[PDB]
This record gives C-alpha cells, sequence and structure tokens, in this order.
C-alpha cells in the first residue's frame, strides 16, 4: 500500500512532453502574450527563489496533468498546469519575496523592450493571487492565464495538510530528476528515474481508480465546498462511485459543505457561472448534463433540515440550465 511509485517509460515520455510544450501566458492590456516551456519557468522561478534565500526542496506537477502523465487514457483531461514548489516560507517577508520573484521571472520572458514595475506585471499576467498563513497551513498561489480557460497555477507550499479531493486527481510528480537531465533526446533505454506521490495515500489503489474511472476519497469531512462541483464534473466524465453506500456518504458531505462555504445564493450563482465558463470551453453542450447532474445530487443528498437551502439552490441550477438551453435555435 505505499503512497510512492517510480514512473514507467511511457509516463516519463508524457511527462517530458508536458514540460517541453510551449504554453501561452496572456497579458492584460498592452502586454504581449508570453510563450514559455514549463521546464524553463520552473527553472527560472526556482533559481531566483534560491537567489533570494528561499529554500526550494523540490518541484512537483499536480492537477489532472499528473494523471494524464500516469495514464494518458484518463477521462479527466487536463486544463490546468499545476506546479507545486516545496519551499520554506517561515522566513521574513517570504510571501512578498516569492511574489516578486515570480513577477521578475515574467519580466525575463518579455521580448526586447524597456524596468517595468512589479505591480504592472501583476495586473498584466496574474489572474489570481492567494496567500494562506496559519500555524497549520502556510502556502501561496500565483495563477497565470493561458487565455483559453486554461490556468497555470504556481503554488508555493510550506505546510499544507490536505492536497487532494479525490483519488484520481491526487498525484504529484516530482520534477527534479527531469530538469537536471538536460541542465539530447530521451529514450526508453536512457531516461531519468522519476518518483511520483499519491496524496490519496495509496499509489496503486489510486491508479486503479484512474483506470476504472472510480470516484473515491479519504476523510470526506475535510472536503471543501467546491468538492461538490468537481464531483459532478467526474460524473459527467464517466467516473462513478465505487458503491451505493460510498455514493450517498460522499454526496451528503459535499452538499453539506457546499452550503456552509456558500450560504448566499448570490454567491452560489457567481461561482456556478464561473465554473460553467471555465470548465466547458471545448464542451459547452455538456453544461446542461452537468447542471442536471448537480441538480440531482443536491436534491438527493441535502439533509432534510436545510429544505429552504435545497429548494433555493435547485431553482438556481434549473435557471442556469434553462439559460444554456435557450442558446440554441
Amino acid at each position: 500500500a505505499p503512497r510512492f511509485s517510480v514512473l514507467s517509460w511511457p509516463q516519463v515520455r508524457r511527462l517530458d512532453a508536458i514540460l517541453c510544450e510551449s504554453v501561452p501566458i496572456h497579458g492584460r492590456g498592452n502586454f504581449p502574450t508570453l510563450s514559455c516551456r514549463p521546464r524553463d519557468l520552473v527553472q527560472v522561478v526556482r533559481s531566483r527563489l534560491e537567489q533570494k534565500g528561499i529554500l526550494v526542496h523540490n518541484v512537483r506537477l499536480n492537477g489532472s496533468a499528473a494523471s494524464y502523465v500516469l495514464h494518458h487514457d484518463s477521462g479527466l483531461g487536463y486544463k490546468d498546469l499545476d506546479l507545486i514548489f516545496m519551499v520554506d516560507l517561515k522566513g521574513p517577508d517570504a510571501f512578498q519575496v516569492v511574489k516578486h520573484a515570480v513577477l521578475n521571472c515574467l519580466l525575463d520572458f518579455l521580448p526586447s523592450g524597456v524596468k517595468i514595475t512589479p505591480m504592472t506585471l501583476k495586473e498584466a499576467y496574474v489572474q489570481k493571487l492567494v496567500k494562506v498563513c496559519t500555524e497549520s497551513d502556510r502556502w501561496s498561489l500565483i495563477s497565470l492565464s493561458n487565455n483559453s480557460g486554461k490556468n497555470m497555477e504556481l503554488k508555493f507550499v510550506d505546510s499544507l495538510r490536505r492536497q487532494f479531493e479525490f483519488s484520481v486527481d491526487s498525484f504529484q510528480i516530482i520534477l527534479d530528476s527531469m530538469l537536471m537531465f538536460s541542465q539530447n533526446p530521451m529514450s526508453q533505454s536512457f531516461h531519468p528515474t522519476v518518483t511520483g506521490e499519491s496524496m490519496y495515500g495509496d499509489f496503486e489503489e489510486a491508479m486503479d481508480h484512474l483506470r476504472n474511472r472510480i470516484i473515491a476519497t479519504r476523510n470526506p469531512e475535510e472536503i471543501r465546498g467546491g468538492g461538490l462541483l468537481k464531483y459532478c464534473n467526474l460524473l459527467v466524465r464517466g467516473f462513478r462511485p465505487k458503491s451505493e453506500v460510498d455514493m450517498k456518504t460522499m454526496q451528503r458531505y459535499m452538499c453539506s459543505r457546499y452550503f456552509i462555504d456558500f450560504p448566499d445564493i448570490r454567491e452560489q450563482q457567481r461561482k456556478l457561472k464561473c465554473y460553467l465558463q471555465d470548465h466547458f470551453v471545448g464542451m459547452e453542450d455538456k453544461r446542461y448534463d452537468y447542471l442536471m447532474t448537480l441538480h440531482q445530487v443536491v436534491n438527493e443528498s441535502t439533509v432534510c433540515l436545510m429544505g429552504h437551502e435545497r429548494r433555493q439552490t435547485l431553482a438556481l441550477i434549473a435557471s442556469l440550465a434553462v439559460h444554456v438551453l435557450s442558446e440554441q435555435n
């Protein structure tokens, strides 16, 4: 039952592809659209962080991209490129140093021209900035936009208890052995050894859920409100719970946490509109199936004490589904 595993050659081949594929970084306003390889961005960000005194232990690839590396036939696809930097943030002003380091990296990928302020680069390329500082969790996130609903999230984690929602998207692939390989063609008889970790706690059990398209988790009480939204995305993509008891348990927690995190129905509409716009760029027609899936889960798993909330949310979902249908003919 180990939570670690060494990647095979087809997995290493796909990991090298992702690290070498050029990705665009959209600039708001007059800023040019950048083009960088993920291996280069990791290298330049890690180097400058270490120059400013922030220790970088290792860098990982998370999200559905890691699942695609481990299993190309994953029903998940991959929209986000999630890069996790294992850094030491207990130092003074570490969050601001990380921010300015990444902003300085965007300055390097700019073409020949111009001494551009960090605040102007932030408004140009940073789509989201998150900072969490507590005795238990300490990390930061800087999100860049790939101008197609895709996001490049640079997460800098010092301490984070839970880094997974479900088993099928819980993989982090350490990249350090890949970056030192060049800094020649890669082959089956000559390729670096790569170690992967399953935040779900069992690499082979999670790989089984990925091959068989199973929805499973551990400690569902810790799942955030957004877990319900990802859950319905898994259902539309063909992933199904492992048993009926497992389904009712998971859905009850995700519905309960959904109302806790988003009590205001106005907050629900704004987040639901954002989720539909971001996760269906290549499949706008599937938005109806998603809302019907979400409508069913909310209707069947909302404790009978929250009847007003259940009826409130179902009306919002149905209203969004009508709007989607109204786009045709």
